[PDB]
């Protein structure tokens, strides 16, 4: 009874989330597992800033009204080319990755590891940070509130 979560280096307090490496996350999920890091799913505004400062990924994920991906350099392979915050516009299926954001991380880049969950709950699940370094953090607990999403 394991999740990993798969943890990006913060940009103005905005990083991203994979759930065992594969979208997984619902609109639900990724609520939840923000509130988890003490942090909430970033505005558009809040995304921009981030890209700003040098964030990009090559990963769909949540923030709160969209599912983006944030690119500055143009990749064909990555939000078919764009550069900017990519918003997903056409897709069937509803689980992502997800972005976060902590207003308490430095204003720019921070690539420090991140070694806590928490606001983490009691529960059974043993839940690892994994940094993309290879640093891991575990602890025994749950994030998720909505019976659907376990
Ligand atoms: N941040 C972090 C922390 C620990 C593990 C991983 C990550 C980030 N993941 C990025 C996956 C990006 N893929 C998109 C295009 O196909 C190859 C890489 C790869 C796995």
């Amino acid at each position: 009874n394991q999740i990993d979560l798969n943890v990006t280096c913060r940009y103005a307090g905005v990083f991203h989330v994979e759930k065992n490496g594969r979208y997984s996350i619902s609109r639900t999920e990724a609520a939840d597992l923000c509130q988890a890091f003490n942090s909430t799913l970033p505005t558009m505004d809040q995304m921009k800033l981030a890209l700003s400062k040098g964030f990009e990924t090559c990963r769909y994920g949540f923030i709160e009204g969209n599912v983006v991906i944030p690119r500055i350099h143009p990749n064909a392979i990555c939000a078919a080319n764009h550069t900017g915050v990519y918003i997903l516009v056409t897709s069937n299926t509803s689980h992502y990755d997800t972005y976060c954001f902590n207003a308490s991380a430095p204003p720019e880049e921070d690539c420090t590891s991140v070694t806590d969950l928490p606001n983490s709950f009691d529960g059974p699940v043993t839940i690892t940070i994994v940094n993309r370094d290879g640093t891991r953090y575990s602890k025994k607990g749950e994030y998720r509130t909505h019976q659907e999403d376990i």
